[PDB]
């Protein structure tokens, strides 16, 4: 796995971002993907980056894996269509996340 040993606690969180109208997030992976710095043996969809004073700030993470977006799933979702998905959003995308908590 991801950590030598343990696993990190996990905690599921749904989040809404306004869209403004960009998402003020990156991210990266997918079934046969472009990976992630992360959990590099997981084909998910993780949070990059945050963009800084955007609307996901106080919301999201690098490192959260995104698993639903606006009801679609993200799990074995290739990367460009959850890119595309993301990108046919408006305005508000509700997020289901799971976000790994150390102790």
């Amino acid at each position: 796995g991801s950590h030598m040993g343990h696993e990190l606690a996990k905690q599921e969180i749904r989040v809404r971002v306004e869209k403004d109208p960009e998402l003020g997030f990156s991210i990266s992976g997918g079934v046969g993907g472009r990976g992630n710095p992360f959990r590099p043996d997981d084909d998910g969809i993780f949070v990059t980056r945050v963009q800084p004073e955007g609307p996901a700030s106080k919301l999201l993470q690098p490192g959260d894996k995104i698993i639903q977006a606006n009801g679609y799933s993200f799990i074995n979702i290739e990367h460009g269509q959850a890119v595309s998905l993301l990108k046919t959003f408006q305005n508000t995308v509700e997020l289901i996340i799971v976000r790994e908590v150390s102790s």
